[PDB]
């Protein structure tokens, strides 16, 4: 089942040691993906520790990329924090 993280938890995972981000209320651990992302490391770094949904959507991402992203899900944003960012 669901493992939840608050915004304040996720915020700490903002650097090379541990990079997490949020897309559509899911929490992604990208620590090892940074080196692999076709769009490069820096754009991810820029977003690390918070909601990156609109940047992810704005740039565009293929169905293949969206399927790939599910492999990094570690949990979901706590329900009480959903109103403090958009799904
Ligand atoms: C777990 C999440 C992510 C996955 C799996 C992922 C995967 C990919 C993949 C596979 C591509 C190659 C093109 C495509 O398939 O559409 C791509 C390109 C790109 N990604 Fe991501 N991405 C992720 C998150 C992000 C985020 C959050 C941003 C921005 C902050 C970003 C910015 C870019 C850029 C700028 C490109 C280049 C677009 C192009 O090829 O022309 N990505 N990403």
């Amino acid at each position: 089942a669901v493992k939840y993280y608050t915004l304040e938890e996720i915020q700490k995972h903002n650097n090379s040691k541990s990079t997490w981000l949020i897309l559509h209320h899911k929490v992604y651990d990208l620590t090892k993906f940074l080196e692999e992302h076709p769009g490069g490391e820096e754009v991810l770094r820029e977003q690390a520790g918070g909601d990156a949904t609109e940047n992810f959507e704005d740039v565009g991402h293929s169905t293949d990329a969206r399927e790939l992203s599910k492999t990094f899900i570690i949990g979901e944003l706590h329900p009480d924090d959903r109103s403090k960012i958009a799904k």
